[PDB]
């Protein structure tokens, strides 16, 4: 067993979303996979509703890269919780013999699994 | 960050539930911590209906051992699926200055999750 | 000769570790015969195993519930792979009464034994 | 003097990476006053930021959206500290037009500025 390398993410610690919130805003993320051996990944989010990601999962061979699109949905700041939502990424190595294409398993067996939250900022 | 240690249980590989099945049988499972640091766990398993476990979660020092209940409710073999359930241990290390308290949260930060699964056998 | 008898389990009996509490578990035994049965049981391990009751009698279609207990033991040391419960039953004899008599096994009689292997999962 | 004006984001704007793709932002202004008022944008880097429009006029409560726009560069390098974004406003003189003309600017007469820094988050 081993655990999962890392990996490289843009921005590197946080997202920030800017006002005006009456429009629908997609941002973009670039990930990255900074370790030896592939890995497969799926992504989670605060907000079902409100957050959107695509693509939600896949499998990065060493040192490849992936442009994944964030996106955020009318709504009014004056009212809801803007302190709390987050972004988490998680990931593990995929098994001996495994193609490109992710399966969910791969979290549920007997090994380890990383996680990276990347936070998300409102700036009014 | 360090990969959470390893655990120790009892039985080490599966555990057999034997028939009959008309009464709530339950087993006993022990828990071991055998790393060099705190770490807290949760279980999962794949029934909620059918399994039980008491307790749930918890934090086990270093050497530390716990003897935790599982338990089966009545059912009928004869049209069921019984090839497929398992109680997962998940673990990972607790945070400095942690308190002797399981608190999830642990889980959703940055970090690495270890997981061990414990298929159910049934034996008739 | 007797009549087929029923087990659940039906064909082993596995322990699970830890092993240094005392488990009991239960079996299952029916007489699926026509005729009425005496029955008795037999263990590889005196020491180890236990069971209550240990013979009795049951009207066919009746059904009874027993108790194996297993005791405290190192299982690194020991031999795990001869472990067994036996089972012997027989037809009850013209007119008996409700009440075992070993000596219904000593006879001209068929005796039926069915062996329950104990396996240990550590 | 001209009256005041509201801008979403309000304080500042929040470039996220990567940075090698083009960027585009956009701003709301609106023009909070009780009279009609022109409206200019100045920014720090012409050769890295890019607006439009750069100025128009708004009726008072009227709005606007405008497209702030990043090129790509190399984040390590250059100073992302010293970026921003300027608005000037001016009420627009009696009876004038739908049409902004620079030269309002220069004049006796009052001219407001606002400034939006840039942060870029890495």
């Amino acid at each position: 067993s081993v655990p999962p390398g890392d990996i490289n993410t843009q921005p590197s610690q946080k997202i920030v979303f800017n006002a005006p919130y009456d429009d629908k805003h997609t941002y973009h993320i670039k990930i990255t996979n900074a370790g030896g051996r592939r890995i497969g990944w799926a992504i989670k989010t605060t907000n079902m509703r409100r957050l959107s990601v695509d693509p939600p999962c896949g499998v990065l061979d060493p040192k490849e890269k992936v442009l994944m699109a964030v996106s955020c949905d009318t709504f009014n700041a004056a009212t809801e919780d803007l302190n709390n939502d987050r972004i988490t990424i998680e990931w593990t190595n995929t098994p001996d013999g495994a193609a490109k294409q992710f399966r969910r398993e791969w979290f549920q067996g007997d090994g380890m699994v990383r996680r990276k939250n990347l936070p998300i900022e409102y700036n009014l």
